């Protein structure tokens, strides 16, 4: 067991989310479409 099925420290995720840590590149195209709205009432 401990190697089927997605079964790799479910709980380690309880703890990364503490440290708060993961949008280091992306992960939520937020910043770059609000550039975007930027033109979007000046044209």
């Amino acid at each position: 067991s401990k190697l089927e099925g997605s079964e790799d420290s479910l709980y380690s995720d309880y703890v990364d989310v503490f440290y708060n840590t993961k949008p280091y590149k992306h992960r939520d195209d937020r910043l770059l479409q609000a550039l975007m709205d930027i033109l979007n009432e000046e044209n």
